[PDB]
């Protein structure tokens, strides 16, 4: 069962779920709510290293990590990001979000955006209970043109799904999660697992 | 919560959704409705326009739009479609779909076209409270080989979930709505925005 | 709704739904199961073929995709699969699962996968009613680094959604359900439609 958009108002309304800064009246409908892009990015750099060993020896997997990945892209403002065929890149939405531990979060693209090739994540797209902070996303071109991305930009939509009951272990009580505290382009954390 | 089968077939015999034409018994099951492509395509013609700048200039994208999407191709009966890996393209599903303003639709592909690296969509599945019309694809071929898409062929699949109530700003209300009434191959209508 | 994570622990321990071997508390959180990484992938082999016709002769369809699969690759005790970027690659998750018929099971990868660009299903992640067996995956790098992939890896997540009632027709019943007793990277069976 999805939240529709009077449920959403009103779960931003007893406050348990938040979006900062939250969307107007005129970004909540149906059943989600949009989300716009902030002004970090991330980029890889092959010429560094000939693999990534997701299950190697961690320390050995931290160095890679960091020999490929940029660091974070801040867009000077008027500043696109191009986002080129075939070329995968790192960003993160303006939105905050939190969600209580009995909502999970899921992320879209949009249809407009489907259709010229934009990928917003590589099936990854569930924003747990327990979540807090901004959502990182992983762009991908599969269309045939470049295209200039602004910070600011509607980029995707939250959907929300009451669960069965509250999480008995959410994202931000657990030990071994990687994410809590998010907020800007944050590369894999693969090395942690 | 997603409707059963079952429950599906009682959703459409109560006209409390509507899939034009309904497809048979044989092609609902468990928790889902086949679809199957209809006969228009879209290509992409990159040679014209050197990128699209999402959120710039309305007038500029627009054109933009206008200089790199095909005219619509309708395929002569027996014709195919060859999508060969690397080449985005826009389709639509032969059936016309209707939703009320408490339900949420969902469009996935299907393992057996998956495991040859066929995309059907790009991180945009969800169709939305009050949507009516045929439902628009994105074709990405991220395999091996070109693959033959003929009209007709079981293309995917929706799965329903009704939300915690009726939505306040169903799709066919919205008035800032890109796609209602479509009908084809819809070009993206980012400019819109 | 999902299953929140206790409620996910009161079906493996009624017994209608099934992991095998079950993951320990550790791995079921929020409103998720952890999947892992098998021992057994494919490879395409395009140069026998010069495309693969989605709904032509069954005949035709059959040898053609029985001359582009590779044989099933087995690694042995620490082995790796090295996916390049662009690579499609077929392989299957640790787990057995079986699903009773009023539930709906969805496949999700890895947020520290996503941003190296992998993949692990090309829109296709809907585990059905009635399924039992291991589940296949569809691995793309859409990334800029070969990834090198190691059986028992922490691979994707399971999420499950109560239906509104029993399925009528759920997976393992229908006559014309192409993937039951699936036990490892089993190839497209398109030519079944
Ligand atoms: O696979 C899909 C997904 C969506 N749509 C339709 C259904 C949905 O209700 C609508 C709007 O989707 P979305 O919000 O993702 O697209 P948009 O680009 O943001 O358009 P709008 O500004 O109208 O929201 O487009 C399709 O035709 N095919
Ligand atoms: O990530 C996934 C998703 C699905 N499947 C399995 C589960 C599912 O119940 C079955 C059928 O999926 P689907 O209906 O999408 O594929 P199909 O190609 O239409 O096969 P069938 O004719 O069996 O419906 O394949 C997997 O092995 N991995
Ligand atoms: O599109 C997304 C999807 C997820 N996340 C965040 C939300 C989520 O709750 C978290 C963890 O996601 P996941 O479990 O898929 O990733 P992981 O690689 O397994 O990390 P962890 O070890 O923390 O589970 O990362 C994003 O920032 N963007
Ligand atoms: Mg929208
Ligand atoms: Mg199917
Ligand atoms: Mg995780």
């Amino acid at each position: 069962m999805r939240l529709c958009d009077r449920d959403i108002e009103a779960w931003l309304d007893e406050g348990r779920l938040s979006i900062n800064p939250r969307p107007p009246v005129e970004r909540i409908n149906g059943a989600t709510v949009d989300v716009r892009l902030g002004n970090k990015f991330r980029t890889f750099r092959g010429h560094t290293a000939a693999f990534i060993d997701l299950s190697g020896p961690k320390d050995e997997v931290s160095a890679a990590l960091d020999r490929v990945m940029s660091d974070e892209i801040v867009l000077d403002e008027g500043e696109a990001f191009y986002l080129h065929p075939g070329e995968l890149a790192l960003a993160v939405t303006l939105e905050s979000v939190t969600l209580p531990a009995d909502l999970v979060g899921w992320l879209d693209g949009r249809s407009s955006l489907a259709r010229l090739g934009l990928m917003v994540h590589v099936t990854a797209h569930r924003i747990d209970p327990g979540w807090s902070g901004c959502i990182v996303l992983e762009f991908y071109n599969s269309g045939k043109l470049p295209l200039a991305l602004r910070p600011g930009m509607l980029i995707g939509a939250l959907s929300f799904e009451p669960l069965s009951g509250p999480a008995v272990r959410p994202y931000n009580r657990r030990e071994d999660a990687k994410y809590r505290n998010q907020q800007g382009a944050v590369a894999s954390r693969i090395d942690k697992d």
